């Protein structure tokens, strides 16, 4: 039921904080990829990432967050789940750790305000990732 | 060590969301009151609330959040920890539940924007309260 309780978190983070395209991926043993579990919209395409595949897969492989300040300017950015098109949008992907291992990945887009910092957003999302790993137990 | 890990949460909620005077109180068996554990500032006065005492104590007694849209307009508001003085400030206090009981109370001030709603803030803080009860175990 992460399909019902995480989009409550996502809805709120969209309304209060200007996050967009929030994506939760969880590890699938069968396909050995972290697979889309819930997103911030009305439809979850069940796309997956192998270790090291795109930004999302690298966060999974190396267990460390990655900030893309402008998605237009990083070709390692696959655009696999949301197939976006056309301003200066940032991307942040944090690891979800449980059992002291990386069980999957949370991410979000953000149009960056001059007065905000992506380090602060990243740390926040790592805090939300914590709250989600708790469900996972 | 909630004295070190919760003010990291509070600092971020101040920076990203305009919360002020964030207060965590935890139950003290010895005095039978929920006592200030951490706040959003450089100094924690160790004030406590008995069940039913002020807004904070009522949230504790009845295990249900309470929103004060304007603190100037509610006399049940004690102003016990922060002794504030002098705009139109809102107050929100949510229960912290663990072991299926109320172990204490989280609260925060907020100058309310026309385009924001206090129901959404309240639900958010209840989400943060969740994240804190997890520390508590």
């Amino acid at each position: 039921n992460l399909e019902t309780t995480v989009p409550y978190i996502f809805r709120l983070l969209k309304k209060l904080m200007g996050f967009e395209r929030l994506t939760l991926t969880i590890y699938d043993p069968s396909t050995d990829q972290i697979v889309v579990r819930a997103t911030s919209s009305g439809k979850f395409p069940k796309e997956g990432f192998k270790k090291g595949e795109g930004i999302t897969g690298k966060v999974w492989k190396h267990g460390v967050p990655i900030v893309i300040p402008d998605i237009s300017q990083e070709p390692e950015f696959l655009n696999k789940v949301w197939k976006r098109k056309k301003k200066k949008i940032a991307f942040i992907a944090v690891p979800i750790k449980s059992g002291g291992k990386v069980i999957g990945v949370l991410s979000a887009d953000k149009e960056i305000n001059e007065k905000d910092s992506l380090d602060e957003y990243t740390r926040f999302l790592s805090m939300i990732a914590t709250l989600i790993a708790n469900s996972f137990s």
